């Protein structure tokens, strides 16, 4: 063994030994329980940075832990290679998208291999390859023919800077997820996935996810936004049928989410386009004035109609009103009004002097007609009043009673709605999966036959920056219709990158399977992802899509699971300084801190910052998430070349609990390296003074107290590291525990024959406990300590015999008559026995109150309080 810790020697040798052994290349092996641990794969949008090191070291710790415990561990890596992140990076570096993406992939792969992650590289997947994206084109055609995928014109989200439509989930704070530019509305046709068909299932299955952070589930519940409401029909009065447009002559249909207040409806409002407004204007020019004027912030306008509808629950005749807030296209284009318990209704009926009937009571609070209070709208603690046989019911009981009422009369029925909208996936972008549709002017939009898939995206295209490039390539889009054989045009829009991100975890199970998305036998074997690791930014963007896709694929018979990810760890962000300049196109040019010289004030505040290459200023933007797209990352390859990969991994797990934000610091890097030197030095000086021996094991009677205490600390540590990896998933406290063990070891004289045997046991355990975190140095130290393979020695076990404290039971006497019994320490002095003997209730009671006249102490045998 060399004295000095030289990572450039040992890290390549250790990786080659692991590679030759093929311990990460796994099969569908029924003789070992499976463990599928997966980190969210990266966009090829730049170089990986230390934030990725944190993300992928967490996965590697968990994978290597499970490997040492006998699991068949699959930890795959691949490349989220299609769509905006890779294509925008290509254009910003003046590179064609294909050539940029495959070169960036090769660099990212080198970075990850340098870090020694136990990755099955034979399952590597690149989503921009036809052997991958042909299968999402297949699913698309399958879903398109069932109507689960459809094309429709509509009002869509338009990004003027990325020059593409975007899905609702890609609109962040009204800005595009990659551009940060303000989104505009446009009428553009799009292909949609009918995710609202699965809205109930996506919502309710959240209850199954017991090992997901509650925050992710809360945000998906709010994004789905399920509303339980009631359709309610008010029959049109006999006096008000002038204009019989079918059922618009019989009744007026509304929707409401407060049917518990239906007894409180004092009028009804209707849209200017609704037939009620049409009939009540045939002889009303001041009605068509409102109709033309109208045809959440605008203050409400309204006009009475003179037509009347009937409350089905009590028979009250309510006047219909033309309203500015009712929009045809949202449901039946008509609403009811309960001014006493809805703020929007209270203000309208205050402006137009319309009655307000109190119908909900909330405990001690008194009602005030001309003065709204927030308790008027409590949907939790209220109780119904003035409501016939509904009196006394709370919201949830009254909801069901109203439904029973309305249904017996045929005048209503419950109806669910959701804020969730269907998923718009087509993009006016080149670098993405082609949409397998052909437009024939006779047959319509026809899917491409399965036998003709994939539609191969041409790869030698350089986007000019002016709209969809495929729209400009008739060598691509001119074709013949697959049903009639005549002239036709391919769809030139492509699929958003979140199509590929929505099923890659299944493709990893059989990445070379050429007859489907995923082979049946591997899908049955791997089941779901046991452990998933990625940032909280994916809570709605991707994690919702992935669950939807899983359910789509299950219903098509491709997989047999309801959810893709059983456990989810959302690691905290590595954050660091950020800088940029505004460019001529109004967009920021981000600049790496390594290229910035700063100027400070007397207190230490950075006041100025300049680019070192041109001496000209840059903007100090503040600490921020380490981001490829913000050019603020610290490249792991830089740390590896200076300090070793182990130092890089160790710093990221030690600096903070995994969910806590981690500020970058050079001091932390140095502290991690000194610990690795200490571990190297500790093993080196153990072996320099006698060489390895057989590790202590078995019964420890006859060991000195000092060596017993150390074995107690050793097996306590094993117990704690085990709990930290397997139950708590807290890696910093695992490292801290091992440091404490090494601290006690440094203070224990292990020079003796039994001493060296306990030293070997301590060091054999420590390097295994740390192997998931810093596997390179631990593989090298273990092979200097022990001739066997490390991954075959397995996870260290807890010797429970080493945990029993070393005690002793002394008998106490009074007058000589045995009067009690106490336990004390084995190393206890004569006085502590004397103090403990008097603390015995027995001796206290037998001695009465007399002071002791003497106390005879038999060494480790008896105490005689002569009272
Ligand atoms: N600063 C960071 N700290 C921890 N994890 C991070 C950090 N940045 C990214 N990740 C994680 O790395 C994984 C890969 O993400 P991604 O490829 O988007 O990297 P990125 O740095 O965010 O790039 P981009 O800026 O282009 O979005 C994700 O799971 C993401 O949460
Ligand atoms: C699973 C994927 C959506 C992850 C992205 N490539 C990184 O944010
Ligand atoms: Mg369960
Ligand atoms: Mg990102
Ligand atoms: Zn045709």
């Amino acid at each position: 063994m060399q004295e000095h810790y030289q990572p450039a020697a040992i890290e390549p040798a250790a990786q080659k030994k692991w590679d030759d052994a093929r311990i990460s290349n796994v099969s569908e092996d029924a003789s070992k329980p499976k463990y599928y641990c997966l980190s969210m794969f990266p966009y090829p949008s730049g170089k990986l940075h230390m934030g990725h090191v944190r993300n992928y070291t967490i996965g590697d710790v968990l994978s290597r832990f499970k490997l040492l415990n006998g699991f068949n561990v699959m930890q795959p890596m691949g490349w989220d290679a299609f769509g905006m992140p890779a294509e925008n990076a290509a254009m910003k570096n003046n590179v064609a998208p294909a050539a940029w993406t495959y070169d960036n992939i090769e660099y990212m792969k080198t970075q990850l291999k340098s870090l020694g992650f136990a990755v099955d590289w034979e399952r590597e997947v690149a989503t921009c390859k036809p052997e991958y994206y042909r299968w999402e084109q297949w699913l698309f055609t399958k879903l398109f023919e069932k109507g689960i995928v459809y094309r429709k014109n509509g009002t869509v989200n338009w990004d003027p800077v990325d020059q593409t439509v975007l899905a609702n989930e890609q609109v962040i704070d009204g800005r595009g997820w990659r551009s940060g530019a303000l989104i505009e509305k446009r009428e553009i046709p799009m292909y949609y996935f009918k995710i609202t068909d699965y809205a109930e299932e996506l919502l309710n299955d959240l209850d199954k996810l017991e090992h997901w952070p509650e925050q992710v589930k809360t945000m998906q519940r709010n994004w789905i936004g399920k509303s339980r409401g009631m359709t309610v029909r008010f029959a049109v009065s006999d006096d008000s049928k002038q204009g019989l447009e079918g059922d618009y002559a019989k009744f007026l249909q509304v929707y409401t989410t407060r049917p518990d207040t239906l007894m409180g409806a004092t009028y009804v409002a209707v849209a200017a386009e609704h037939p009620l407004a049409t009939a009540a204007a045939a002889d009303k020019p001041e009605l068509q004035a409102f109709i033309a004027e109208c045809k959440a912030t605008m203050e409400k306008k309204g006009v009475p109609t003179g037509r009347y509808v009937v409350n089905p629950l009590n028979g009250d005749k309510l006047e219909v009103w033309i309203a500015n807030y009712v929009l045809w296209g949202y449901g039946d284009g008509a609403v009811m009004a309960v001014p006493a318990h809805d703020e929007r209704d209270f203000e309208f009926a205050a402006k137009y002097n319309l009655p307000k009937k109190q119908v909900i009571a909330v405990g001690d609070n008194a009602f005030d007609a001309n003065r709204w209070q927030e308790w008027y709208g409590d949907k939790e603690n209220g109780v119904l009043v003035n409501s016939g046989d509904l009196d006394g019911l709370d919201f949830q009981t009254a909801f069901d009673a109203v439904a029973a009422k309305l249904q017996s009369q045929g005048a209503g029925e419950p109806k669910t709605q959701y804020r969730l909208r269907d998923w718009g996936i087509s993009r006016q972008r080149y670098w993405g999966c082609p949409i397998p549709i052909v437009h024939c002017e006779k047959c319509g939009n026809v899917p491409v036959p399965a036998d003709q898939l994939p539609v191969v995206l041409p790869e030698n295209v350089v986007p000019d920056g002016m709209g969809s490039p495929l729209a400009k390539m008739p060598e691509f889009y001119e074709t013949s219709c697959p049903c009639c054989g005549g002239a036709a045009k391919r769809e030139t829009d492509t699929m958003d990158t979140f199509i590929e991100s929505s099923w890659y975890f299944f493709r990893y199970m059989s990445p070379k399977f050429s007859d489907g998305m995923v082979s049946a036998e591997s899908a049955k074997y791997w089941g779901a992802v046991d452990q998933y690791i990625g940032g909280i930014e994916h809570a709605i963007l991707h994690l919702l899509y992935a669950r939807f896709f899983t359910k789509l694929m299950r219903d098509e018979g491709l997989v047999n699971v309801d959810e893709p990810f059983e456990r989810l760890l959302t690691q905290g962000m590595v954050v660091c300084e950020t800088y940029y300049r505004e460019n001529d196109k109004g967009g920021k040019d981000w600049i790496n801190p390594a290229d910035v010289e700063l100027t400070f004030d007397d207190k230490g505040r950075p006041v100025s910052a300049v680019l070192k290459a041109d001496g000209l200023p840059v903007v100090i933007s503040g600490t921020e998430k380490m981001s490829k797209s913000k050019n603020n990352g610290v490249d792991p390859q830089e740390l590896i070349n200076a300090y070793g990969a182990d130092t890089a991994r160790l710093f990221m797990m030690f600096a903070a609990p995994p969910e806590q934000s981690l500020e970058w610091s050079d001091s932390g890097v140095e502290g991690a390296h000194r610990f690795l030197r200490r571990l190297w030095r500790t093993v080196y000086e153990y072996l320099k003074q006698g060489g390895a021996v057989k590790a202590f094991a078995g019964n420890q009677d006859g060991l000195s107290k000092e060596l017993k205490d150390l074995r107690h600390k050793l097996h306590s540590t094993t117990a704690k590291v085990s709990d930290d990896y397997g139950r708590r998933q807290q890696f910093n406290t695992a490292i801290a525990a091992v440091m404490e063990l090494l601290n006690q070891y440094d203070k224990t004289d292990t020079g003796s024959e039994q001493g060296r045997a306990v030293a070997q046991e301590v060091l054999e355990a420590a390097v295994r406990l740390l192997w998931p975190i810093v596997p390179h140095i631990c593989e090298t130290l273990w092979s200097e300590l022990n001739g066997a393979k490390l991954w075959e020695a397995g996870w260290p076990t807890v010797d429970e015999a080493a945990l029993v404290k070393s005690e002793i039971e002394v008998m106490v006497q009074v007058n000589g008559k045995l009067r009690g019994k106490i336990t004390v320490a084995a190393d206890a002095s004569k006085a502590d026995l004397e103090a403990a003997a008097l603390a015995n209730e027995g001796a206290v009671k037998f001695m009465e109150g007399k002071p002791a006249k003497k106390i005879i102490v038999v060494p480790g045998r008896l105490v005689n309080i002569v009272v």
